[PDB]
């Protein structure tokens, strides 16, 4: 019989989020000789069996198949396991079905549980089902779970619409072998998948194959440490990993340990090692490790010296056993003892960060998963004015919003006749106003620090600078790809550029595009930051930023306003010391002493480009210099062009002569005429529409609903300048007299 | 061990570190080893509690106690030299000591060999190249690169490839092979190299990559590696040899090229302290570490301690013109201070160079200090020749170009500007091939005939007209007014 090709594939994760459909890649499909729609029978441990409806995508290999927690968890399978899949044509409507709820979901539910659950679930999707299994409905603020009893057509059938259903009877008891569906798993987690993907890599032998470490000499990793600013989910995604992989997970926690007396304390940290050794493979969590295992001389005491050195030997002392694995959560790395972060103790780290504005909008779509949102709530709004915001902030929000639908409404309006249930709370929805209340209101954020993402503004969004966009490409994007030339010629290339021109000409988004396109992170270093550096003598902390760069590659290091130091003591005459400062000097030997091969690009940026010191211009360091010009008239077409792009303009507006009008202009002036024009407009909509409401209110003709010529004349009667002839032929001078220097 | 000492009760912790030694006496010959003795000994002050005084004093009669007997012998291993009891580096206690230290590019070739010696890797793997990119890097770094390209091998292939039909056993591992990509794989990620401090060795850069510079070759033999080897006529004509060299000259000529190739003939150990870490002191307000410096140096003779940008600080603070004060600054008088004090026979010889010779303090220019000026000066056509050759010798280039005319048509170019004419053709060249190979991918697929292999005339002619000089007329009559007036100030 042949089995091993055609009808075998590995589990992972799903991407749909209905309880039947099985996704997998078309090669397959047509290989299994099976269509869309057509119901699949799946077979997997224990002699289980599944009935689904299958379905075709892309982003997948030919052997890998997804299906959702539901169906995977009805199998008794786990990801990374193999299945068996077969056509089964010979399924039929059933006429009769018998179900039954778990005792353990039910609590607090009052009504008929038929007419509000099982009624929309079973509506115009024909879905098929086995006996004996147990699926689950979200609605009414809560997630109810369901056993399917018996079958008219025993053992599986479909839902057709003339298929009656007698939910009669008792709740049933949740047995000693399925485990539940409001634990946590890897789908109950938004954002951060990079983070996601390292961990899933770096526990996966030791705890799906325990045994093929007996066969080889090769030491897996024991230590991981997670750190991350507070309410990022932390223990969640513990939790996570350990009941994905079936194993057992232990707990210590630093308050509880801390405030016991001496002997319990120690008993209690040596029985949770015994203990969690015996069960294995197992998982030890530790979190808040800051607290009892801070910095040597924070101990102030004698007893806390006792509890670091006994977590010490007891770490120690697992270099033998390779089935236990220890994790633990902490805020930064720089706040625990430094005698851990050593090999045999806590050799690998991880950072799980800020959540990006996609990432957020994954978190409120995992939030609002059983909320019966209403029609007008468009979630990548609020996805984009959450700057700032961690999980935790988000669930928060998501809970307020809720708490406030019901407060104002269907509390009080029901208070003087009847009681609440089921059925009135399914009734209920939330509307955009509870969003922009508690999105307006008591949420502050808890976020002052750096962020890291791959930026938005991309290559359409500058108008001119095409040479410039070229020799980037050349710089930034070759060795990244092609090391063959480079070995062969033998030549190293460069690791950082320096820009120059008059200010405001768009150099910050060069930074920002040539990010963006090789889809690496980006960090901004402002000059306030280099200043606040400066006056509180605080240079230390450069050394914290690189080490961002470099846990993060590959990445865009952009340091803008290079010469705020330079210029805050006196100009060009200064004081009378010389080129030297601080700051300056920890960048560069912060920057000689890194990888050669790490793919972290440094970016400086500069419009007094003489008054910088000249030691940075030496090679190893920033030496491919780019002069950033002011534009010209095709140039000028092309900015105003991307400027306006995103408001409603007229069609009698001529851009070339407004463009061959403004001569010398830079192109962050010719960004605030819009600014103006659009004022103007905004000024008159509403002055119209008061004279409207006032006029005989003391028919929907709109006034304007875009700009016009007249607007444009009158913002541009405003028009100034904001670089002088000098400038220009300073800046001339100095590339001129580009030679003859170093 | 010390975290099981210091994790136990007051009378156990003593009564556990007398039995330690009575036992290890009673069976002879014995070695008894204390790790992370910084923890259980530490600095006096940094000892808040009590009872770790008490500690630190039986340690103290234990060490003492054994004097008379000379079959017991007591190793510790700690971190650095000023994290212990000052109390404990005395005679009697812990009299000898040993740095083990950071290894070198052909050590980590050794330790590489050392932790794959079965693991059954293929053909194209070059642990040269690994042991050549692996810089900052220390044992248990090599071995946990290795475990994870091992890793990385059993869980790509071979194991989700078996999962759905068989079982795994020895047979089956022992065909299974690591690749390159594997190794590329965890070396380009998850390996934070842990080192940023500084090294010692002995260096790569040899006499055949330095044109010219003969006469300066012959001086710098007869300073160095006379005395180290015949000390006879010092001592018959009682004379002792200098200790110190100052480099001078414009910016950009081989200076630092010299220092590394004098101490690679040698086979003696270098050290260089740039010009940052002097700032790093002058600024910070920190010259107490200058000791530490000279004390590597000592602890690794014969050694060669090189200064560059020796200026640095003298011209943080103003040009010529400066600011009110003087001359005297507080590293630089640290330095004097710490190079007056050493032995007179160590084998450690120092090297100073500055482009900017008057600005700096003539205190150092007396005898027992640095004390012999050498004039490094910008090159002639006979050495332009030969500086052009040393740099292409690593880079194919085509025989149709001419060096001699490219070396005389560069008339007064500082060496270290002859040496990116070269990075500019070769990139010129990178650039082209790319674009070649791009265009043949994009012509038919949307026939090995190499562009070009190597570079020829017409790049070199596209990079001469970018040509750019880096010293005046005025900075080399400079030079040659304090070269003239070299006599009557000191
Ligand atoms: N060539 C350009 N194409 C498109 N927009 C531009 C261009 N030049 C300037 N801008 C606009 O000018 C604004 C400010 O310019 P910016 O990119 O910050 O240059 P900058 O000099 O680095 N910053 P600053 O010196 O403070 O003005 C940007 O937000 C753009 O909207
Ligand atoms: N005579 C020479 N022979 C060979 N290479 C040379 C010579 N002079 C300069 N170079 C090259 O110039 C490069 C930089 O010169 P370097 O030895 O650093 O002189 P330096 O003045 O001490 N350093 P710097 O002042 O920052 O340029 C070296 O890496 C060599 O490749
Ligand atoms: N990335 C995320 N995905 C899903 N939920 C999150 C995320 N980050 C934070 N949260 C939510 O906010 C809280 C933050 O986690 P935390 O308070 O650190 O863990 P716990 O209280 O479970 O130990 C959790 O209750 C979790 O529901």
């Amino acid at each position: 019989k042949q089995k091993n090709r055609p009808n075998r594939l590995i589990v992972d994760e799903a991407i749909n989020e209905d309880n039947s459909v099985v996704s997998l890649s078309q090669p397959k499909m047509d290989e299994l000789q099976l269509f869309r729609g057509d119901t699949v029978l799946l077979k997997g441990k224990k002699r289980r069996e599944a009935v689904c409806i299958v379905l075709s995508d892309d982003a997948c290999s030919d052997e890998k198949i997804r299906m959702n927690r539901v169906v995977r968890n009805n199998l008794r399978v786990r990801l990374g396991d193999v299945i068996s899949i077969q056509p089964c044509p010979d399924v039929k409507y059933g006429k009769r079905i018998h179900v039954l709820p778990i005792d353990d979901t039910v609590e607090g539910i009052t009504g008929n549980l038929f007419e509000v659950y099982l009624k929309p679930y079973f509506l115009e999707a024909y879905r098929p089902i086995r006996k004996g299994d147990i699926f689950l409905v979200r609605g009414g603020m809560r997630a109810v779970e369901f056993k399917v009893v018996e079958t008219d057509p025993s053992p599986y059938c479909i839902v057709a619409p003339d298929t009656v259903i007698h939910c009669e009877g008792e709740p049933i008891k949740r047995e000693d072998e399925e485990e539940s569906l409001n634990e946590v798993g890897y789908d109950d987690i938004g954002g951060c998948r990079k983070q996601l993907a390292q961990i899933k890599e770096m526990v996966e032998l030791p705890l799906r194959h325990p045994a093929l470490f007996k066969a080889i000499g090769v030491k897996p990793p024991r230590g991981i440490l997670l750190y991350g600013p507070p309410g990022t989910g932390k223990t969640l995604i513990a939790r996570a990993v350990a009941n994905e992989t079936g194993a057992f997970f232990f707990l210590i926690n630093g308050p509880e340990i801390m405030s016991k007396l001496a002997g319990e304390s120690e008993s209690n940290l040596r029985k949770a090692f015994e203990e969690a050794e015996k069960n294995a493979p197992a998982i030890i969590f530790i979190d808040e490790l800051d607290a009892i295992a801070p910095k040597r001389e924070k101990t102030h005491g004698e007893v806390e010296r006792r509890i670091v050195s006994q977590l010490l030997t007891l770490m120690d002392g697992l270099k033998q056993r390779a089935h236990v694995i220890v994790m633990a959560a902490t805020n930064r790395p720089n706040s625990i003892d430094p005698a851990l972060r050593r090999f045999g103790r806590f050799d690998r780290e991880v950072d799980i960060g800020i959540p990006d504005a996609t990432g957020r909008l994954e978190i409120l779509q995992i939030h609002t998963k059983n909320m019966k949102l209403a029609d007008d709530v468009d979630l990548e709004q609020v996805a984009n004015e959450t700057h700032g915001h961690v999980g935790a902030d988000l669930a928060a929000l998501c809970s307020e919003a809720a708490l406030q639908a019901i407060r104002k409404k269907m509390d009080l309006i029901d208070l003087e006749d009847e009681t609440i249930d089921a059925e009135v709370m399914n009734s209920l929805a939330v509307t955009m106003d509870d969003f922009r209340w508690a999105l307006s209101q008591s949420n502050p954020s808890a976020l002052r620090e750096t962020v890291v993402e791959v930026p938005q503004v991309t290559w359409e969004d500058i108008g001119g600078l095409e040479d410039v966009k070229r020799e980037l490409q050349e710089l930034v994007q070759y060795p990244v790809e092609h090391p063959d030339k480079f070995l062969k010629f033998g030549m190293t290339p460069s690791k950082g550029v320096l820009f120059y021109g008059p200010p405001g000409c768009g150099k910050t988004l060069l930074a920002k595009a040539i990010a963006n396109e090789c889809q690496a992170n980006f960090i901004s270093i402002k000059g306030p930051e280099l200043l606040t550096m400066w006056f509180g003598e605080s240079e230390a902390n450069v050394r914290e930023i690189f080490d961002k760069a470099r846990q993060a590659a590959p990445c865009v290091l952009f340091f803008d306003e290079l010469d705020s130091i330079a210029k805050a003591r006196g100009g060009n005459i200064g004081d009378g010391g010389g080129a030297a400062d601080r700051v300056i000097n920890q960048i560069l030997t912060e920057m000689d002493g890194m990888s050669t091969k790490k793919n972290v690009f440094i970016i400086g940026a500069t419009n007094r480009p003489d008054i910088i010191d000249p030691a940075i211009l030496r090679p190893g360091r920033l030496d491919q210099l780019i002069y950033i010009p002011l534009p010209d008239e095709k140039s000028r077409v092309a900015i105003l062009k991307a400027n306006l792009r995103k408001s409603p303009v007229a069609k009698d507006v001529d851009l070339e002569f407004l463009a061959k009008m403004t001569n010398g202009f830079s192109g962050a002036d010719l960004t605030e005429i819009c600014q103006r024009a659009c004022k103007l407009a905004i000024r008159e909509s509403i002055e119209s529409e008061i004279r409207r409401e006032r006029e005989r209110q003391t028919e929907e003709d709109d006034p304007v609903p875009e700009i016009r010529r007249d607007h444009f004349e009158e913002a541009m009667r405003f028009a100034r300048r904001s670089v002088s002839d000098n400038d220009i032929r300073k800046y001339e001078m100095f590339a001129q007299t580009l030679q003859q220097s170093r």
